RNA sequence: GGAUUGACAGAUUGAGAGCUCUUUCUUGAUUUUGUGGGUGGUGGUGCAUGGCCGUUCUUAGUUGGUGGAGUGAUUUGUCUG
């Protein structure tokens, strides 16, 4: 139950919540919303410069 | 259509222990809940024990086989100097 799949009409899907430029993964890990932050879950602190 | 785990930051806390709360993210069969059953315990019992030690005892004492005495417990042997 991950409800930020973005898929609209013509089977096209594009990624909702965009997600991190990690250079540990290969960009599959997706940031996190908070308030004055994006926050990465795999590397817990990495790529957090506000939205 | 998720068992569960972990986490920046803020509150919080002596404490960048997310322990617990807000935000969501991360991981994905290992765990988690209950039952039985285990493990651990510088917890009790040293009067339930082992082992070790100390002491009786820095002394010269202890024992039995065959015989003898004695109904016997026991004694002689292990002694008077």
């Amino acid at each position: 139950v991950l409800s930020y799949y973005k898929v609209d009409a013509e089977g096209k899907v594009t990624k909702l919540r965009r997600e991190c430029s990690n250079p540990t993964c290969g960009a599959g890990v997706f940031l996190a919303n908070h308030k004055d932050r994006l926050y990465c879950g795999k590397c817990h602190s990495v790529y957090k410069v506000n939205a």
